[PDB]
């Protein structure tokens, strides 16, 4: 039935459209139009704009989804964004401290409900559109599935609309109405030992049989440094518009999503006498391990965006699951976006328990497959 996503401008489940449209479900929005007023709460509940950069907003943000966010299917591990992460994710250029909406609980005082929105140049069909990128969609496990989240969307869908933005991007491992795209995920063992040991993923001979070559193909890879920039703004960027789906980037965007932070985000490239011919990225997401005796963080890289000019990918993608397990990672994900796919055996990554799905909000399109998908989410 989908009683909320029912009523959104988004397609219907069973939709399909023409190669040849490529327009917003409404159009002709007015911004003196918008709702002034934030949406009505029930008793006991009250809207909280958080400061994100303010140490003990960002804590009660970090513990919501800490204790509240994505869990496997069978319960196992629970996402543990660190709070250095969230802010890196939520403080990109131009960002709007109104687009990070919580909901406290009023007789605990305490934060139960969060969603987040990033500004962003979003290039759909070769169609560049500010959008906003929602994120970190959280409410509390004690009370789910009691309509928190359809007005939690409404209302900052209020705040995005209040600065005359009409669209909207978002990722989710469910199933809603409708996906633009849909692109499984693949994992690339490092650490066989513990993914057995915390039911992750022969013994000795796998252990030989998923091990990861010790030298890159690309010899001369290091570390972004902030006078790799422009290099990295125009490789990326160039390399971008190849694809059906992608952020453009401004100079300001690539050193705040790219410059290297512990933990977070590891930006390499091949710097030759000043000139970035490729570049490799991987974003740090541990995963909290729910009762087990032995390991409390399982830590997985994410695939970000790689470019090689010098090299072939499946080259360039082998440094790099080689470059996060010398960053001591369990585990190099990946979805079968960009080019991705064509790496996938050759490099022994083993098929994932599902997909990710790539969803446009007042935007009219046909679908395509997964390769043309140029923009990986947090
Ligand atoms: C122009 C700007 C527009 C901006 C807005 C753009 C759209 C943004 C959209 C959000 C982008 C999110 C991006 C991410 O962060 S994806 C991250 C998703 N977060 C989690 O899974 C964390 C763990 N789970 C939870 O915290 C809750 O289960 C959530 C909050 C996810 C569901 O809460 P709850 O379990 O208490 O449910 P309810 O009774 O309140 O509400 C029931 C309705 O909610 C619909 N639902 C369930 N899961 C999702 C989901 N992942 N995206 C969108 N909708 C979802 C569902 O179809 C149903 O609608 P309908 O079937 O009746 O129609
Ligand atoms: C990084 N965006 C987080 C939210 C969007 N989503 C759901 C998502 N985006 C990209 C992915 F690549 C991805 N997946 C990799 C697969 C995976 O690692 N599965 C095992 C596992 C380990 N820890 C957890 C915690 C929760 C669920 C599964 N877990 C699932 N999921």
């Amino acid at each position: 039935d989908y009683k909320f996503w029912y009523t959104q401008p988004v397609p219907k489940i069973n939709d399909e459209f023409n190669e040849s449209v490529n327009e917003p479900f409404i159009s002709d929005n007015k911004v003196e139009d918008v709702r002034k007023d934030e949406y009505k709460l029930p008793p006991g509940y009250s809207w909280y704009v958080c400061d994100v950069k303010d140490e003990k907003d960002r804590s009660e943000i970090y513990t919501l989804l800490t204790d509240n966010y994505v869990e496997d299917d069978d319960n196992i591990f629970r996402f543990n964004y660190s709070a250095e992460f969230l802010l890196w994710a939520l403080t990109s250029p131009n960002y709007l401290k109104t687009w990070h909406i919580g909901v406290k609980y009023d007789a605990s005082n305490k934060l139960i409900g969060f969603i987040s929105a990033i500004p962003t140049d979003i290039c759909i069909h070769k169609r560049t559109i500010k959008m906003a990128e929602v994120n970190f969609l959280c409410v509390h496990k004690t009370l789910r599935s009691k309509r928190l989240a359809p007005v939690l969307i409404k209302e900052i869908t209020r705040r995005i609309n209040l600065e005359n933005i009409w669209q909207a991007i978002y990722t989710a491992g469910v199933y809603l109405p409708k996906p633009v795209s849909d692109a499984r995920y693949y994992h690339r063992s490092i650490n066989v030992k513990k993914l057995i040991e915390i039911g992750f993923s022969t013994m000795s001979r796998a252990i030989k049989l998923y091990r990861v070559e010790d030298t890159l193909n690309i010899k001369n890879m290091r570390l972004m440094k902030k006078k790799d920039v422009e290099g990295v703004h125009k490789l990326l960027g160039s390399y971008l518009e190849q694809f059906n789906l992608y952020a453009v980037f401004t100079k300001e965007e690539i050193a705040h999503w790219f410059l290297p932070i512990e933990n977070v985000i590891y930006t390499y490239v091949n710097e030759e006498n000043g000139k970035i011919k490729d570049m490799i990225s991987f974003y740090s997401l541990p995963s909290q391990i729910l009762g087990n005796d032995k390991y409390s963080t399982l830590n997985a890289a994410y695939s970000f965006y790689n470019v090689t000019t010098t090299a072939t990918f499946k080259q360039l993608m082998q440094d790099a699951i080689l470059l996060a397990k010398r960053n001591n990672f369990d585990v190099f994900n990946a979805l079968e976006v960009m080019q991705n796919k064509s790496v996938f055996e050759d490099l022994k990554f083993g098929e994932g328990d599902g997909s990710l799905k790539y969803y446009l909000y007042n935007w009219k399109c046909a679908s395509f497959a997964p390769a043309h998908v140029g923009i990986v989410l947090l």
